[PDB]
């Protein structure tokens, strides 16, 4: 059984790395392909920045937001890990689209908070999840405190299955216009922060786009999509490994990518 090998290989990684590995793989319609701890809650960390950009694109599609609108800010918006926000600070603004692309591709915290200030904060992010059929994911705080990952805390969490289904809804389920869907897909493919995580474990001819996260207390996450030939999939991986180094956590997620690959290739 290929799915049994998938489960066994994930459980070996969990034992050997003292880790918990949550995974869900779904098809474009949200049907389950495989998973592990798929409805256990994990802290989202920066992975929510992908749904945040989808919310922004919904508003652009609708006309309630404009992509080229200039969002003014001062140094009060610079927080830990704000590389683009810091570069644009002297100019005094980033556009909605610039901020969204920095949030997705650089995980820029200041840019993320700039967008949260505009769209209604964590409560509005949570309402967007509900609107697109996700009753599970919740944003309660802005960055970086939303990544605190205090053991047992349900704030700022999702589950692998709920997030994978949200990814599928955004990329394949008609949440966005064809133009906005293509734009956000390209942003995920061009992500700058994921070279050592999931896409390091997938074949080099698969089209892969994803959004990483890192949370305190050992959280390392990666969500997105892969296309194996003509077959599209949405995927969400959330891991907790408090005893590993940062590099070993990257390698853990890459290993999960290989375990996913072995399943997908064998089930053809
Ligand atoms: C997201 O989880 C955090 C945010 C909550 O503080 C930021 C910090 C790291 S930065 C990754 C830099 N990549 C590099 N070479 C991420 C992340 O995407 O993992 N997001």
């Amino acid at each position: 059984s290929e799915k049994l090998t998938f489960k066994t290989d994930l459980e070996k990684l969990e034992r050997e790395k003292a880790a918990q590995i949550g995974v869900a793989i779904v098809d474009p319609q949200g049907e389950i392909v495989a998973g592990h701890r798929m409805a256990q809650r994990f802290a989202m960390g920066s992975t929510f920045k992908f749904p945040l950009a989808a919310l922004v694109f919904e508003r652009i599609d609708s006309g309630t937001e404009r992509g080229d609108r200039k969002l003014s800010y001062g140094p009060d918006m610079i927080v830990e890990w704000s590389p683009a926000t810091e570069r644009f600070l002297a100019s005094g603004h980033m556009t909605v689209l610039e901020a969204a692309q920095a949030a997705v591709q650089l995980s820029d915290n200041g840019a993320t908070n700039l967008l949260l200030r505009e769209i209604g904060g964590p409560a509005a992010m949570t309402q967007y999840f509900r609107k697109i059929g996700d009753s599970v994911s919740r944003l309660d705080r802005k960055e970086p405190e939303m990544s605190d990952n205090t053991p047992g805390d349900l704030r700022d969490t999702t589950t692998p299955i709920a997030m994978a289904r949200t990814v599928a809804k955004v990329l394949y389920g008609g949440a966005l216009t064809s133009t906005s869907t293509h734009t956000i897909e390209r942003w995920l493919i061009g992500n700058q922060t994921g070279d050592a995580t999931l896409r390091a474990g997938f074949p080099k001819d698969w089209v892969v786009g994803e959004k990483t996260g890192t949370c305190a207390n050992g959280g390392r996450n990666d969500i997105g999509f892969f296309k194996a030939q003509e077959r599209d999939y949405a995927v969400a991986v959330y891991t907790t490994a408090p005893k590993l180094s940062a590099v070993e956590r990257d390698e853990l997620v890459a290993s999960v990518g290989q375990v996913i690959t072995q399943l997908i290739l064998s089930t053809a």
